[PDB]
């Protein structure tokens, strides 16, 4: 209850500790020096080895010259402390074999620079929760979260991968590879991807736990304007897929809820698939199995799962290991209202209050149909979406400074107004978004 990572944390990573018991680290520069990272920069902060909450007394775009690989856990990245808001560009932040990490109110937008990379990834970790973040403009995949234990991605925008870009192997507009050992993916908007929205990992890619623990819950997400495929994969992995919203856009070719790949080591009750709303297909909506495809063999094509196939479970599945911290599942109607009308998704606060940047705002408005989409809606470059990087950054620079004379990461003016509590960094950070 008070062990929760934060007030509305849910799903299998909801009890992640992050850096709640650590030092405060203030990032006060947008610079990056991969060779000698200076104190006060993101690279230096994330490479520290002690428990830490990283806060931001700076706003705008951090142009990474190289990836940051995060190996040391007990980390909270409190992106909502930034006066106007932080975007990480140029190279990915890659979490690798780490424990207890909370990441909130952060933007990861690779852009078209020198790497054919993801915007962000988390791998081989455990006790991870990512909340209210925005991911976009990748060359490899936008956001990849696989082979982690006790993981939650919630209330995030994963959108607008770069399709025909600079990847060696050709066009490559992919949402991400999602999987884990009890991993929740809930209340997310996944929009404008040629494919992999997400690609469910299954037991693949050198897992550090055995395949009978590969277990994913995917619920209350909105997938919009996928391309040739949407959700697919999950070889020999189980999953619940409940009360998601599927809304074809002008690029969408596959009309399905999932493309289940060949899974010889599971013969019954591999997935539970129910309550999903397919915009513009009343038959899939009324009976979800009409949108479920299965691959008979390693090289078989997509065909409709046969209707009495027991691969599909009658009841919601549960992981076989430990606490079933499954997320609360709401109706598809409430989900649409919350993410698209209330816009309670993505990096939607800074230290000065609510704020959804123009890129995220456009994406949600296009989902809703209140703003038009040019063509298929699958971009090849962020420069179709922004005039220039310098121009995209300006919007984050026009918010009032957060005065922090004593350098404790607490807004001096909030300290003056909360005397009995003025040194409580947790209570200050909660105040920002509550
Ligand atoms: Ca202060």
């Amino acid at each position: 209850d008070s062990n929760l990572a934060f007030k509305n944390a849910d799903g299998y990573g909801k009890y992640t500790q992050g850096g709640r018991d650590g030092k405060i680290y203030i990032v006060n520069s947008l610079e990056d020096n991969p060779k000698n990272p200076a104190k006060g920069t993101l690279r230096h902060a994330l490479k520290r080895k002690y428990k830490r909450t990283v806060v931001f007394n700076i706003s705008g775009v951090i142009h990474l010259k190289e990836p940051i690989i995060v190996k040391s856990g007990f980390l909270t990245i409190a992106g909502q402390t930034s006066p106007g808001g932080i975007t990480v560009a140029g190279a990915p932040v890659q979490v690798s074999d780490a424990d207890h990490i909370i990441i909130r109110y952060m933007r990861f937008r690779l852009g078209t620079f020198k790497l054919a990379e993801d915007s962000m990834s988390v791998r081989n970790s455990r006790d991870i929760i990512i909340d209210h973040c925005s991911f976009s403009w990748s060359v490899d995949e936008t956001a990849s979260f696989y082979n982690n234990q006790r993981f939650t991605l919630q209330n995030s925008i994963v959108a607008a991968s770069l399709n025909h870009s600079i990847h060696p192997k050709g066009h490559h507009g992919y949402g991400g590879i999602w999987g884990g050992n009890k991993a929740s993916f809930i209340n997310n908007v996944i929009a404008h991807h040629n494919s992999r929205t997400p690609r469910l990992n299954g037991s693949r890619l050198k897992p550090p736990y055995d395949e009978q623990f590969e277990f994913v819950e995917f619920s209350n997400n909105i997938i919009f304007n996928w391309g040739s495929n949407n959700v697919y994969g999950s070889e020999n992995g189980r999953f619940n897929l409940i009360n998601n919203i599927y809304k074809p856009g002008p690029a969408s070719k596959a009309i399905q809820l999932v493309d289940l790949w060949y899974s010889p080591n599971i013969t019954k009750s591999q997935a539970y698939i129910s309550g999903n709303y397919f915009v513009g297909d009343e038959k899939i909506t009324a009976d979800n199995r009409l949108g479920v495809n299965y691959r008979t063999s390693k090289d078989a094509k997509r065909k409709n799962i046969s209707m009495d196939d027991k691969r599909l479970s009658r009841v919601k599945l549960e992981p076989i290991n430990g606490a079933v911290n499954s997320a609360t599942i709401n109706s598809t109607q409430k989900t649409y209202s919350t993410l698209i009308k209330e816009k309670n998704v993505g990096a939607n606060f800074n230290a000065n209050g609510m704020f959804l940047d123009n890129i995220d705002t456009q994406v949600l408005n296009q989902v809703d149909g209140s703003t038009p989409i040019n063509g298929k809606g699958l971009i090849n470059s962020e420069l179709e979406m922004i005039k220039s990087w310098e121009e995209y950054e300006r919007q984050f620079l026009g918010f009032p400074d957060i005065i922090d004379k004593n350098k404790d990461g607490i807004n001096d003016r909030w300290a003056a107004k909360n005397p009995t509590n003025q040194h409580n960094i947790n209570a200050y950070i909660n105040s920002i978004t509550e």
